[PDB]
């Protein structure tokens, strides 16, 4: 699959609710599902090489992986993991997060490209579940 693309959100579902049961308090959780965040995600796939960015209109967050390898980001709540990702088919891929400090949920999220060309993300701690889908520009 090629899931390069400048990707507009089309479909948000339980992300509040999993930031909630994240602990994240009410103000935080405000400002995190406000218009003035709502994502949009450009992926650059060179094979298994990836270059993720996603951006709101205060925050930038970019990352860099290669299938198989270990690389450093954020979970959701932003704390700092150590993540892994592995391909589950031909067009879906899925992260395993370690933090690298404490302990805590167990967190993930996986991307997955559609045969018309969406891109469904989900984002899970435990188990509670996020859903997002984006179509291209
Ligand atoms: C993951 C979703 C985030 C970070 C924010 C999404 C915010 C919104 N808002 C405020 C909205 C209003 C109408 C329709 C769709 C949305 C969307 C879910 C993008």
């Amino acid at each position: 699959p090629n899931f390069s693309g400048n990707w507009k959100i089309i479909r948000s579902e339980n992300f509040e609710e999993l930031l909630k049961v994240l602990g994240v308090n009410v103000m935080l959780r405000k400002i995190a599902v406000a218009a003035a965040s709502k994502p949009a995600v450009e992926i650059k796939q060179e094979g298994d090489t990836f270059y993720i960015k996603t951006s709101t209109t205060v925050r930038t967050t970019e990352i860099n992986f290669k299938v198989g390898e270990e690389f450093e980001e954020q979970t959701v709540d932003g704390r700092p993991c150590k993540s892994l990702v592995k391909w589950e088919s031909e067009n879906k891929m899925v992260c395993e997060q370690k933090l690298l400090k404490g302990e805590g949920p167990k967190t993930s999220w996986t991307l997955e490209l559609t045969n018309d060309g969406e891109l469904i993300e989900t984002m899970t701690a435990d188990d509670v579940v996020c859903t997002k889908v984006y179509v291209r520009e």
